C-alpha cells in the first residue's frame, strides 16, 4: 500500500548515520578519561561548596555541554582565522591558569584567590569570544553560570582551605592536569 | 555523576542533531522531496522495474546527503569548496535548462540536457574523489548514467507519454527553489 518515497530513503539513511555517529563518538571523545576525572573532582568539590546537589550537577552540565560546543567547532571547522587567533590566546590562558592552579597547591604560601579568580575571568571573556559568532540560545549564560562559580573567591578558598575537607580533591586535580601538561592536552 | 557520561551524551546529542538538521534541510523539504518523488516516477514509467527504480533514487539521496554532510561540517578543502561552487553553478544551469526545455516545448534538445548532466556528474566526482566509501563512486555513475540517458530524457519530455504531468510538477519544484536560490 505504501508508496515510493524520497522521505522515507533519507530518514532511513539518517538512521546508519546517527548510529556511526554514536560509535565514532564512544572512539573519539572530545573529553579526556582525564579531564573528566578532574571534572568530576571539580563536580564533588562544588557539592562541597554549594550543598546543592542539583545546583551542581546544573554547574558541571552546563560546563561539559560548553567545552562539548567549543570541540565539536573546532573539530568541524567552524573557527575563522581571528577566531583561531582566539584559540590560541585561550589555550595559552588555559595552560597559565592550569599550571597557576598545580603551584597553588604544590607550594604552600603561594596561594591567591584573587590572582586564580582573574585569570578565570579571563578565560571566561576568552570563551565569549571564541563562540560569539556562534552562539545558541542557552550558551552565554551556561559560560557565565559555569565561570562565575570556578572563579568565586570563596568557592576557591574553600577549595584550596586546608582546614577543609577537599584536599584529597585539590590533589587528585592537580594529577590530572599535570598528566595532561605532560601530553600537552592542556 | 560522571562527567563521561555527560560529556559522552552531549557530544552524541550536538553531533546527531547537527547531521538530522542537514538531511532535514536538503531532502526532508517539502519541494525537494516532491521532485524526487516525480524523478522515481518517471525512472520507474522509463524502466519498468520498480526496483531498479528504487535503487537509482537510493544512491541519489545516499550521495547527496554524504555531501551535504561534508558540506556542512566544513570538511571540503579550498580546492575542493572551488569545486562545489563549479558544481552549484552547473546544477543551476541545468535546473534552468530542463525548466525551459518544457516552458519552450519545441526547444527541447536531449544531446544538451545529457551533456549538461554529464557535466555535473564530472563535477560530483571531481567533488568527492577525497572522500569516498568503497561505493559512492558507482552510485554517481548509476545515478547520473541513468538521468543523462538520452532516452530517459526522450520518455521525460515525450509530449506524447505519460510522464508529461511529472515533468510540469518537477519543472514547478525546480522553479520554486530557483526562486529561493536553493538552486
Ligand atoms: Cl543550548
Ligand atoms: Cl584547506
Ligand atoms: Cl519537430
Ligand atoms: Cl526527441
Ligand atoms: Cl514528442
Amino acid at each position: 500500500a505504501m508508496v515510493f518515497s524520497s522521505k522515507s530513503l533519507a530518514l532511513q539513511a539518517q538512521k546508519k548515520i546517527l548510529s556511526k555517529i554514536a560509535s565514532k563518538t564512544v572512539a573519539n571523545m572530545l573529553i579526556d578519561d582525564t579531564s573528566s576525572e578532574i571534572f568530576d573532582e571539580l563536580y564533588k568539590v562544588t557539592k562541597e561548596h554549594t550543598h546543592n546537589k542539583k545546583e551542581a550537577h546544573k554547574i558541571m552540565k552546563d560546563l561539559i555541554k560548553v567545552a562539548i560546543k567549543i570541540g565539536i567547532l573546532y573539530r568541524n571547522n567552524q573557527f575563522s582565522q581571528e577566531e583561531l587567533v582566539i584559540v590560541e590566546k585561550f589555550r595559552k590562558k588555559l595552560n597559565q591558569t592550569a599550571m597557576t592552579i598545580v603551584s597553588f597547591y604544590e607550594v604552600e604560601y603561594t596561594f591567591d584567590r584573587n590572582v586564580l579568580s582573574n585569570l578565570l575571568h579571563e578565560c571566561k571573556d576568552l570563551v565569549h569570544e571564541l563562540v560569539q559568532r556562534h552562539l545558541t540560545p542557552r550558551t552565554h549564560g551556561r559560560i557565565n553560570h559555569v565561570f562565575n562559580h570556578f572563579a568565586d573567591v570563596e568557592f576557591l578558598s574553600t577549595l584550596y582551605s586546608l582546614d577543609g575537607d577537599c584536599r584529597p580533591n585539590l590533589k587528585r586535580i592537580c594529577e590530572g592536569i599535570n598528566k595532561l601538561l605532560d601530553e600537552k592536552v592542556l
